């Protein structure tokens, strides 16, 4: 699978069904450690829970068989389990049964129980997989829903291993849906991306090829298995030939040094380590994860690549991360900005293995007008842009003017459209939205197209992201739906947030949200302020800028103006827009998505409801102070 590659013939992927492969892999390395769960739920210093490939293989076959009895073909099997070893057994066990898996989370964890109801409504699974300790909690949750199709709850650790003897190899085609990856799609109703048996292995090869993963290397992770980056990482790490070590996201947030520690060289280890994380985590680890004087020596010279993706990369957070860990051997080539999305299984691009991150600066006015014009770092009105690198093999990413379905030249910002075998096939039960998102014809190409190699009649998937190529690197400008359009002009919310943050110490880094709202709904307090601009008018529906930013840690007083004036002035000058309401709230209050990204839509929804000014929560595993 990996050197130390027969699936890449003449620069193209070739090599299906994972169950088949997982089983061979399991028997060959039986009695070797497959997974190690570092459990920090009871002991702060942690407890190691291990499972060998043979045991893992056996458990998957037991669960698969139990499912093959209590479910019908076509049924969905949802996993409502905390992050631990039974989660993997539940997920793999579901794949082993041949039914469509739906990896989710334990209703007993905080943050998004509301999403869980929506997903269950959408895919109506006949069976829920969980652990014995979470079972009562899961049954309570399920009982509270409609009696009609009330699904069976199965505790996987209670299923005897010998049941595996009645397991029958499921038969699967390459186009068969293996599982559903739920994402908060175009509407309130979540979308379940159909990931097939061909999508998985293709994207694994795409990733391992880009990282030059070799036998002897190993993966480490704290990412949630209910998110694409966390789940796919399990599979990537599993094929490196060394055990995969993981922890829960909450354990990372509480003490990020636990992750840093697992990334370190083990005694006598010659291979390298890989991991992945969202931007905010580099900031957190840089500040909270440096080892004290007491701790045993820490060596990070073995770290090959920590992929940084899922949200815009802050050059300052990366800088602070490199600087905090450089003394321990962390190479400048070890942090790798990358791009991906659920619809592509996971991975689309990453920085080439041998190079450091590419960070450039572009003129703001040109950027907002959909063009990359490079400018010096200290140039006024400059916007930092971090490259997402080069597109994976046997995969294409083109920049398109959606209106006419035409490719755009380099430097021009358009929507990013993708084509490749790693691209999902649709959204569960959504025929029309699936057609609109996944079955698009690229009508016009520029000569020397980025579609070179794709068939003329190749189908393209619309990502919903704006982006461009610049000096052969793919840049992710931002998410189309998150744009702040005011007075007929676009603004990237992360750009406005950066400016707000940079103007005043009263805001904590990475916790700001910029969104537009019709002048109708903004509070009365805004009109009673000389620093406002507009005045009372119930007819006016024009979009107006609002900025919400968590108060820097240790904030106990309210001295709004001096901070707000700096923010409004900083944004007026550099963006040509007047911030109307600057709302600063309790540390750890701004809404976070389930993977820990800032929830802008949710911050806008709660701003209007008055649900945000007030709030001693809402608990999330990502909360800190
Ligand atoms: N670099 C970026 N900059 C700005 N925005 C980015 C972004 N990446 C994603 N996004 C934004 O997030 C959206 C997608 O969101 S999502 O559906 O929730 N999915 C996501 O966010 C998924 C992002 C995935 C990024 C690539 C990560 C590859 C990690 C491989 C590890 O390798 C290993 C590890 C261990 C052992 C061996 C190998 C995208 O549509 C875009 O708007
Ligand atoms: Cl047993
Ligand atoms: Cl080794």
């Amino acid at each position: 699978f990996v050197t130390g590659n027969p699936f890449i013939v003449n620069g193209k992927i070739r090599f299906t069904n994972l169950v088949r492969h997982v089983e061979k892999w399991a028997k060959v390395r039986g009695d070797k450690l497959a997974y190690r769960f570092l459990d920090f739920s009871t002991e702060r210093d942690g407890v190691a829970r291990d499972i060998l490939w043979s045991d893992f293989s056996a458990r998957n076959r037991a669960v698969g068989a139990r499912l093959q009895q209590v479910t019908q073909p076509g049924d969905r099997v949802a996993i409502l389990c905390p992050q631990n070893l039974d989660y993997l057994i539940s997920f793999f066990g579901a794949l082993y049964s041949g039914r469509i898996a739906v990896p989710l989370f334990d209703p007993a964890e905080p943050g998004h129980v509301g999403r869980l109801h929506a997903v269950l409504d959408d895919c109506a699974p006949s069976t829920i997989l969980t652990t014995t300790d979470s079972a009562e909690g899961v049954r309570k949750f399920i009982r509270a829903r409609s009696a009609k199709e009330r699904p069976r709850v199965i505790a996987v650790d209670a299923v005897p291993t010998e049941v595996a003897a009645t397991w029958q190899q499921p038969e699967a085609n390459e186009e068969t849906v293996a599982y559903l990856q739920y994402t908060s799609g175009s509407t309130r109703i979540p979308s379940g991306v159909q990931i097939t048996h061909l999508n998985l292995p293709t994207n694994v090869v795409q990733v391992l090829n880009a990282l030059e993963g070799q036998e002897g290397d190993r993966g480490v992770s704290w990412l949630p298995f209910f998110h694409d980056m966390g789940l796919i990482t399990v599979l990537l790490a599993s094929v490196l030939g060394h055990s995969f070590t993981f922890m829960t996201p909450a354990a990372f947030v509480r003490r990020p040094g636990r992750w840093i520690r697992e990334l370190a060289r083990k005694p006598g280890e010659t291979g390298g380590t890989f991991s992945a994380a969202p931007n905010f985590a580099f900031e957190h680890a840089a500040v909270r994860g440096v080892p004290r004087d007491d701790e045993p020596p820490l060596d990070l010279s073995n770290v090959k690549g920590i992929l940084n993706g899922s949200e815009p990369v802050s050059p300052a957070s990366m800088r602070k991360f490199f600087e905090a860990f450089a003394p321990y051997g962390l190479k400048q080539t070890a942090v790798k900005p990358s791009y991906g999305l659920a619809e592509a299984t996971l991975f689309v691009s990453t920085t080439p293995m041998d190079e450091v991150p590419t960070v450039i600066h572009v003129d703001r006015d040109e950027l907002n007008n959909q063009r990359f014009v490079e400018v010096a770092a200290d140039a006024p009105n400059a916007v930092a842009q971090v490259s997402a690198g080069k597109v994976g093999v046997s995969e294409w990413a083109v920049i398109v003017d959606a209106d006419t379905a035409s490719e755009l030249p380099d430097g021009q910002i358009g929507e990013i459209w993708l084509h490749g075998n790693n691209l999902g096939t649709g959204y569960w039960g959504k025929e029309e939205e699936s057609a609109q998102t996944f079955k698009n014809i690229l009508k016009s190409r520029i000569s020397e197209s980025r579609a070179e190699g794709a068939p003329d009649d190749a189908l393209w998937v619309r990502t919903g992201d704006y982006g461009t190529y610049f000096k052969d690197h793919l840049y992710i400008a931002g998410r189309i739906k998150d744009l702040v359009i005011i007075d007929g002009r676009n603004h990237y919310p992360q750009d406005l947030e950066c400016t707000a943050q940079e103007s005043t110490k009263a805001l904590r880094v990475g916790y700001a949200a910029a969104f537009s709202v019709p002048a109708n709904q903004l509070p009365q307090t805004v009109f009673d302020d000389s620093h406002a601009g507009l005045k009372f008018d119930p007819e006016d529906t024009s979009e107006q800028l609002v900025i919400v930013g968590e108060r820097a840690a240790g904030t106990h007083k309210l001295d709004h103006q001096p901070i707000v004036d700096d923010i409004r002035a900083a944004i007026a000058v550099g963006h040509g827009v007047t911030v109307r309401d600057v709302l600063l709230v309790s540390a750890g209050t701004i809404p976070r998505t389930s993977s820990g990204k800032i929830g802008r839509r949710a911050c806008r929804a709660a701003y209007l409801d008055g649900s945000l000014r007030s709030g001693v929560g809402s608990p999330t595993v990502f909360a800190t102070s």
